[PDB]
């Protein structure tokens, strides 16, 4: 057992019975000068020696929260020979030299002056023969490999009187000084990757941020990390890991300490840039919104845009109702609701749990606006939302999407310039066009293969744009359109696909945007995954910022417009999860994110 580290003290069993069975061996032979029973490690707790293994688990349970102790053992020296522990080594003189060299020490270095002074004559490569300088007399032939002996020790044997020469045990020297620190805290030894992938936290990553808004203060340790250059001088002698201690702290409460590592350097040294931003509490250049579902995402995006009872209103949508969903933008952000989402049969926990969070005690002045009929929310969830105590539950909708489109224009102030035509099979077109119209009051209208007559009543004299091909938005449908626009005139946004149709959205509006957001563009299981894209799009308002959606890498017109455009953007925000790496990577790189 020998190294150096950190233990809880609630998981400090094991090392308490490592020193219980080290402080029992004991030197039963002694010649270099310990004691015959002495301990043979010598252990100690701050330094103070260690009476027994009781008082090290004492000193332990003492700690309160952050107090830490530590440990050293170290080996006096020692070994078995014939059975017993011992603290000598014999040891033999290895050259002819290293005999004439002791006898010249026993000589000058003890003896001094002359009456004792010995001499020794080399006779052969592995022979010295020793004797008296004076009487020339008790001669005695040391070879190589002989024992090393003490010649102030005479060996004269009474049998009438002779000489000799007695033996020089020497001491196994202190081995080396081992610590282990024990800490009443939450220890984690972990790799980076599972905080951070390389430009995104994980989920695991962002509980420690959720743990610092919670008052927990993040102080670093032991940090060990290497600068590009100790990593591009290959000079050899240097570690295969970065590494450095994250220590969240709060008043009353047990720190914890988490210890990562990686074979990536630059993670490591990325990784702990966003967590300076963390700890400074600095906006970071990177940040994922998202849950486990649609729901906890659609929280999350809540959370972002609202502090406690800061709403003023919920918009309820049905999980799957892409259209009412993204035409519901300039309705969240109007009536500075969330764009939350309900089973048709039931409403998940949390869901209600954020309806309550986000609306505050002041509930009884707000409303909750259900989009859609029955068959998104059912006629049950509304009744048990009415057990709430809320203002209004209010049904928005007609008998299809092109008639709710109507409804929920007709909920915003027509006070407003801009007006957005989709087809209803246009989702993935519209999508794009949500933040915008949110960020200004813009109805999106759905419509068929034919335009209503209500429909064309709200946009008669306003500013009218398109968004989707002929085959979305008919070219008959337009031509009554520039027939009711103020200036005669309307344009069309629309790309081959979804993500060409994206890039000229983004193109035409966010010239000198500050942030960029992105979300899955729903060709990754469908348009249902558009959802997550319709719950930020009054967040992305609320920033004038747009939502590049993709799910795999940018195609190369998103590329060139997002190069043009968000040359400005100092953050990226991903809502959701299932978002290549490599298209965050691309975004970053075309705003010139980093550094
Ligand atoms: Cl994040």
């Amino acid at each position: 057992v020998d190294k150096n580290y950190t233990v809880s003290a609630k998981d400090s069993a094991k090392l308490i019975e490592e020193v219980r069975k080290a402080l029992e061996v004991k030197f039963e032979d002694t010649k270099a000068g310990a004691n015959v029973n002495d301990r043979v490690y010598d252990i100690k707790v701050d330094n103070v020696n260690l009476t027994n293994a009781t008082q090290l688990q004492n000193k332990i349970n003492s700690l309160t929260e952050g107090q830490s102790l530590k440990v050293t053992i170290q080996d006096k020296g020692h070994q078995v020979l014939g059975g017993k522990v011992v603290d000598y080594k014999i040891e033999n003189y290895k050259t002819a030299q290293e005999i004439v060299d002791a006898v010249n020490a026993y000589n000058a270095t003890l003896a001094e002056d002359s009456d004792n002074k010995l001499t020794a004559t080399i006779k052969s490569t592995n022979t010295v023969e020793v004797k008296r300088a004076k009487d020339s007399a008790n001669v005695i032939t040391l070879n190589v490999g002989d024992q090393h002996l003490d010649f102030s020790k005479v060996i004269t044997s009474e049998e009438g009187t002779f000489e000799g020469y007695e033996k020089r045990y020497s001491d196994i020297d202190s081995k080396e000084l081992h610590t282990v620190t024990v800490k009443n805290a939450d220890l984690q030894d972990i790799s980076a990757e599972e905080l951070f992938d390389g430009i995104r936290l994980t989920t695991l990553g962002r509980e420690i941020v959720n743990k610092v808004k919670n008052g927990y203060a993040l102080t670093f340790e032991n940090e060990a990390i290497l600068t590009q250059e100790q990593e591009d001088s290959d000079d050899k002698d240097k570690p295969e890991k970065s590494s450095f201690d994250i220590v969240l702290s709060k008043a009353n409460e047990k720190p914890e300490t988490i210890s990562v590592s990686s074979k990536n350097h630059k993670l490591v040294r990325d990784l702990h840039k966003v967590l300076t931003d963390v700890k400074d509490g600095k906006e970071l250049k990177v940040e994922v919104l998202s849950g486990d579902s649609r729901f906890t995402t659609a929280v999350e995006v809540s959370k972002e845009r609202f502090k406690d009872g800061e709403a003023e209103a919920i918009i309820l949508v049905g999980e799957d109702a892409i259209v009412d969903g993204l035409a519901s933008a300039p309705l969240a952000s109007q009536k500075n609701a969330p764009i939350l989402l309900s089973k048709k049969d039931s409403l998940p926990s949390e869901i209600e749990a954020e309806i309550l969070r986000v609306l505050g005690s002041n509930l009884s002045s707000k409303k909750i606006y259900i989009v859609g009929g029955e068959s998104k929310v059912s006629k049950e969830t509304e009744e048990k939302l009415s057990k709430l105590g809320v203002s209004k539950v209010e049904r928005v909708s007609g008998e299809d999407r092109f008639e709710t489109s109507l409804e929920i224009a007709k909920q915003l102030k027509d006070t407003f310039k801009t007006a957005f035509v989709v087809g209803g099979n246009g989702e993935a077109d519209a999508m794009s066009i949500s933040a915008r119209a949110a960020q200004f009051g813009a109805p999106i209208i759905v419509t068929g293969n034919e335009l209503d007559a209500n429909a064309e009543k709200l946009l008669k004299g306003k500013e009218l744009e398109i968004v989707g091909g002929e085959n979305s938005v008919s070219k008959e449908v337009e031509d009554k359109l520039v027939d009711i626009d103020l200036n005669n005139k309307v344009e069309r946004l629309a790309g081959e696909n979804r993500k060409d149709t994206n890039a000229k959205v983004i193109n035409k509006y966010y010239a000198g945007a500050t942030k960029a957001y992105v979300a899955k563009d729903g060709y990754v299981g469908g348009n249902g995954q558009l959802v997550d894209a319709l719950t930020a799009a009054p967040l992305a308002a609320s920033s004038k910022a747009p939502i590049v959606l993709t799910t795999e890498e940018l195609s190369k017109s998103q590329e060139e417009v997002v190069e043009l455009r968000l040359k400005n953007a100092t953050k990226l925000v991903q809502i959701g999860e299932g978002i290549a790496k490599n298209a965050i990577e691309k975004i970053a790189e075309k705003i010139n994110l980093f550094t």
